């Protein structure tokens, strides 16, 4: 209780490169401390690591101390005898198995509790400037000692290296390395890559159907056709930037989107709303497979509501604030990369204010907390979980959202548009269509994003450790650290970016069915890279256990919900599916139409409305035309009601909001039977649990 | 292990009337059993009898034998010795208080547990008349022994008797002296009744404020006035049954329409939303308590698969043949009710027929579970449940799903209707209306068969015992053998009568909302009818445990989910708000309407669709008139599409899907935020546990 005496055996030696052991190779290392004292502040930390140190002694623990030979900066061998470890394996419900002894992971991490118990305090207010477990050996080499197992270098060489990129995750020794929170990370982005699979060789399916049937969709046709979609002559997109432009430009955009929009859309949209529920019924399985592997379970006022209700209050306003500024930014970045290529370009110039305002972000969510912290690990951890997932859901999924829901949605006819206030004239989708730009962006998103997320990642840790190493044999310890520490919620952003990912392939679906297979293919480079960056890289986490991802299934659950609505909605209104259909059946036959069977030719022509110029009047300025057709279902000039909405479009908004109505219904009623038909713990857990 | 010997001191005595002892008096009576014997069946039933006997003795218990001194009837004592209660004490989980003695509701249990392990078999195959425990003394009447508590009788006195409608359920009591199933469903309904005051003090603060401008509705006066509602000529509403009809019965039908079809039933559809919300929620939080207060916490292929999914389907098909027999039963009964008293005539055969079909359906609810049954009771009796409250559904709701959703909603103008076969023109509503019938009948279910139901609950029972004892001092086991058992799932049918009305008054809430007092009132009696006929008429029960109501609690939480639903359907098809929001709103407006502002004046004349007589023509045979009106949105004949649906029926098809979409969706966020916002356990409840 007293720093009565140092640390005992004070001495240096760094001539066994790989020795996890101390000098006398006895006792192996569970923990090292890291300090530099020699050079008012320096006498008091030296008095409270002397205090600590002795306390560490008095408790059991064998500290044993060296120097750095390359000085200033001493290091503290930390290690449990075998009594401290009975004694707190009988404390901490430890799962042994009865039929050296533990795990190099499962002790540090009861010397990490002896350290919690009697250690971040010192860390953060600058006494120690390190205390980590350590590493078996080098990555790349195994380890010189033969009686030490070099599980790194089998982790780095049929794990995280990419030439074993096809290969099995060995999803036990990952986690009986680094712990039960990475192992059932990587179980989990897994699983969650074979689901990818299956659900992008069904989109493959998909796409070659539209594929197949792309030089039949009469639409399409029609708009590459000169003869009838050149004839069209549509209205400018923007006041005074724009002219009349024609239809042939969407000849290429509509050849693109019969392939991306057509019933094997539809087909796959349904299919995928299945599918997001059988894939969380069957990680639910999985998950209780792997409790039971694993052995997961394990067990050790008016004025704060008023409080409460008004930091609820300036977090929404801070989300809203958000929200609008993610909107303009890309409104304006649009615009500024007017005066495709420009498209990547924009992509990554809002990748980089976007994670930049991410980090300004990480820091307003720590901040909030800062004054509403309970201090309790598990229930802190899950309010900071559920507010940066807000906040990354604003900023990603609202950049989406605005072109989905809101971006040329809510405008007028040319003839007084809807003029927002003194700077006006709201932008209205592109020529392709809302949709076709959905798809490009989410497109550019997972490909574009994706690769340069993972070069990002692969490089910033190893740039950090090589200009770490810039600015000659040395020993385990000072290897460790001079390795990145991955800092407090470092597999929380692991998990958030492939929540992100999830988030992407199920709310936007509807839009292009390749949205799988991107996945797919990011995943499977995910997977390595994280191991990569975990194995080599950073240095080692002391291990936890965790019987579920966290937070992160009720938000994958109400991410589902969303999209399942959202999927609707992308369907009916971003999407033109709903108008051809509408068109196809009940306006092609004698009471609207002219054809006798239901078909779809002349379907382009008679939706379009036309707008003669009868309006400062902007649009005589850009040509000598006199009418333009536009993308509404307004009467025609000169009807008795011009301009307001017909019977067409009370019928094609009829039809809109009852195919939301039957498919969020169906879908609804189809995912309610399978979680209901599908026993969240398998047959076989029971079986084996009953043992 | 064998018929050693019969039952020890086999003595007759019925002097002392309400003696809960034997003949000693040392020890009490914990089960009484009825054989007769007496008079190749009958030397096998002796022996099997013997050999049970001879096991119960073995076993441990102590039998007395006695006759009935009104014979051939023998009653067998049955007591459990001190040695025996303590050793199953525990064995079985029991929750004993430390600081005669075991009351005497969990030593029947006990009793009756030991009986199950060596007593339902002998029951069923004639083997045992009857078996069952005994009530400490008559309700109305003390206890002769002065020692023995006269719970009953206190029971009788302050819970049961009617003259206590006003006092405080002593729910300890209940559930101390009949059992936690008992007590559960006692506390679950007097929580109900709670709730049910406060859904009605808010649902007569809407009926009232419906009330009070029902001098400003301005469309039911015009359809009273003879100005503007008498003019308007109406077709006949059958086929050559039904003449040429004004608008003047809708006079009074309107009055009362504009009593319940106004914004305040709309305010308390989405408040009863909220209130079920809250119900469950904190049913959530009571029924933890009372877990915590009573401790309920107690514990104790491929062929296959192709047979389950048979029996589903053959469910379903009898479901779907039960559903065709309620309507067209329903149908039928009104045709022959043609040829007010004669709803309610029509309602009390429609109630006779529902209950022999009610028996039938509990025959075949259990046939089909009998070739497929697991004979573990949870399981099974949670199937059973679940099929006969989904039969129940179909039966009750059926008859209004009908009126509400398909009554009037498929067919077609006057001229040429839709014929559905050989015998055709399917029926539409009442002149008063869809809504007016709905109200009218649910306004019969609740008021007159809530009071014939409690008539039948007081008097069947009643007049059963009565006839029995029909065909002089009596002591316990012989007063309570003419009492009428209590069967198989007979908790079950009061639990399902509740659940009936809860899908009644959360289901159709947007019709009239009295349904929540009608519910209070009838719950107020409810409570008072169940205790009197389970504590004067209905022989004891055994007593069990069960720490929820069961599979009640998710059937609940599917009628919230499908009220939401229904709600929100029944506001935009069978109620006629959304047309008269629609008309109000966009159609007295310049360009459809002519008046300056928004207001309701001309709704009726400007809703109905013009038909003139050119159509066998049997309107021309009715009457001299030549143009009659309908209730639909049709084009006027001549029209260039007339009788083709106009732009006033998809603009209001439009807006009722609208308004369907956002009510579910806000409605389900708000549920949402509340259950998320509302810990399921109380906060005082954590702190009792946490000791
Ligand atoms: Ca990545
Ligand atoms: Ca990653
Ligand atoms: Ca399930
Ligand atoms: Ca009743
Ligand atoms: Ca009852
Ligand atoms: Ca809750």
């Amino acid at each position: 209780n007293q720093q009565d005496f140092r640390t005992p055996e004070f001495e240096e030696f760094n001539g066994k490169p790989d020795s996890l052991f101390f000098t006398d190779g006895q006792r192996r290392i569970d923990f090292i401390l890291v300090y530099e004292d020699e050079s008012g502040t320096n006498e008091k930390q030296k008095r409270k690591r002397q205090a600590y140190e002795s306390n560490l002694i008095c408790h059991g623990l064998q500290l044993e101390a060296t120097r750095s030979v390359s000085d200033k900066l001493v290091f503290v061998k930390v290690h449990a005898p075998w009594e401290v470890l009975c004694t707190y394996a009988e404390i901490m419900h430890i799962k042994l198995p009865l039929k050296s002894f533990f795990n190099p992971a499962t002790r540090s991490r009861i010397v990490y509790f002896i350290l919690s118990r009697v250690i971040n305090r010192l860390v953060s207010s600058g006494i120690y400037k390190a205390a980590f477990p350590l590493h078996d050996c080098r990555f790349n080499y195994e380890s010189e000692d033969i009686s030490c197992p070099s599980e790194r270098y089998l982790l780095y060489r049929e794990w995280a290296h990419p030439r074993s990129i096809y290969k099995k995750q060995p999803l036990d020794l990952i986690r009986k390395y680094y712990g039960e929170k990475i192992g059932i990370y990587f179980a989990w982005l897994g699983y969650y890559t074979q689901m990818l699979l299956l659900a992008a060789v069904v989109g493959v399916a998909c796409f070659l159907y539209g594929y197949l049937d792309q030089d039949n969709c009469t639409w399409s046709k029609e708009v590459c056709d000169p003869d009838i979609g050149g004839q069209i002559l549509m209205c400018p997109q923007c006041d005074r930037l724009c002219p009349f432009w024609r239809l042939n430009i969407t000849c290429e955009s509509s050849k693109k989107l019969c392939i991306f929009d057509s019933f094997g859309t539809l087909i796959f949209a349904v299919f995928m709303g299945v599918w997001v529920t059988l894939f969380l019924e069957f990680w639910k399985r999985r998950q209780a497979e792997l409790e039971y592997e694993w052995d997961t379970v394990e067990l050790q006022t008016c004025g704060k509501c008023i409080r409460v209700t008004l930091c609820a209050s300036a977090v929404f306003f801070w989300i809203l604030l958000i929200i609008a500024s993610v909107i303009g930014i890309i409104v304006y970045r649009l615009s500024v990369f007017i005066v495709m290529a420009t498209s990547i370009t924009a992509s990554i110039i809002s990748h980089i204010i976007i994670m930049i305002l991410n980090t300004i972000y990480e820091k307003v969510a720590i901040m909030i907390t800062n004054f509403e912290l309970p201090r309790t690990q598990t229930d802190y951890e899950n309010s900071l979980t559920m507010k940066m997932f807000l906040f990354q859901f604003v900023n990603y999924y609202s950049s989406c959202f605005y072109i989905a829901f809101f971006k040329g949605k809510f405008v007028g006819y040319p003839g007084d548009p809807v003029y927002l206030l003194g700077k006006y004239r709201s932008e209205e989708c592109d020529p392709g269509g809302c949709l076709l730009e959905l798809t490009t962006q989410l497109t550019i998103i997972m490909g574009g994003k994706a690769i340069w997320n993972n070069i990002q990642e692969v490089l910033l840790p190893w740039v950090m450790n090589l200009i770490g190493r810039y600015k000659k044999i040395t020993p385990r310890w000072e290897q460790d650290y001079h390795l990145q520490p991955m800092g407090k919620l470092g597999l929380f952003y692991e998990y958030l970016e492939m929540i992100i990912q999830f988030g992407f392939v199920t709310l936007f679906v509807a839009s292009f069915p390749l949205a799988p297979l991107l996945a797919l293919v990011n995943n499977i480079l995910e997977i390595r890279v994280d191991a990569w960056k975990l194995t080599t890289q950073f240095r080692r986490m002391v291990p936890e256990k965790a019987q579920d991802i966290g937070a992160w299934q009720p938000i994958m659950q109400g991410i589902a919900i969303l999209a399942v609505v959202t999927n609707a909605m992308i369907i009916a209104f971003t999407s033109d599916m709903i108008p051809r259909l509408v068109y196809y059946w009940s306006f092609s036959i004698p009471p609207y139409g002219d054809h006798t069977y239901y078909t779809m030719d002349g379907y382009i022509n008679n939706t379009l409305s036309v707008f003669n110029i009868t309006d400062e009047n902007p649009y005589i300025g850009l040509g000598n035309y006199t009418l333009c057709r536009y993308r509404d279902f307004r009467n025609p000039p000169g009807h008795p009601q011009e301009y307001k909405h017909n019977i067409y479009y009370w019928h094609v908004i009829a039809a809109k909001l009852a195919f939301i109505i039957v498919m969020e219904h169906i879908i609804y009623s189809v995912k309610f039977f399978i979680s209901y038909a599908i026993p969240d713990v398998s047959k076989i857990t029971k079986s084996k649990i009953k043992r």
